């Protein structure tokens, strides 16, 4: 079960999840889908809490990613755990961002925003 913060621009998603995968992945990719209906191009969960990944998961992590840029938005991610960023980052997925915190997480969206019209 997340939990869902919702603004104009973007969704603030949380997850209490030890691991991302089984029905988690599954679970996720749902309510993302759900969020994109309602005209979200944006997403920001916080995966702080999340040591490790499954084969479902990273698929997952890529086609929400995919989903967002298409929609000229993007998945910002919430970690403070290094060696867990080393490997977000090891999936070579382009635009998928690891940020430190929320704070910085939320800046990068807006950012990636005017950098469509203004980049």
């Amino acid at each position: 079960d997340f939990k869902l913060e919702k603004k104009e621009q973007y969704v603030y998603i949380e997850t209490d999840a030890p691991a991302f995968a089984g029905d988690v992945p599954a679970a996720f990719e749902e309510t993302a889908r759900s969020l994109f209906r309602e005209g979200y191009h944006s997403l920001i969960v916080n995966m702080q809490t999340v040591k490790s990944l499954d084969a479902t998961g990273i698929t997952t992590l890529k086609k929400v990613n995919y989903l967002c840029a298409n929609d000229l938005g993007m998945l910002a991610i919430v970690t403070r755990d290094d060696d867990f960023i080393d490997l977000l980052e090891d999936l070579r997925i382009p635009d998928l961002t690891v940020l430190p915190t929320k704070e910085e997480a939320i800046d990068a969206v807006f950012m990636h925003s005017l950098e469509n019209e203004f980049g």
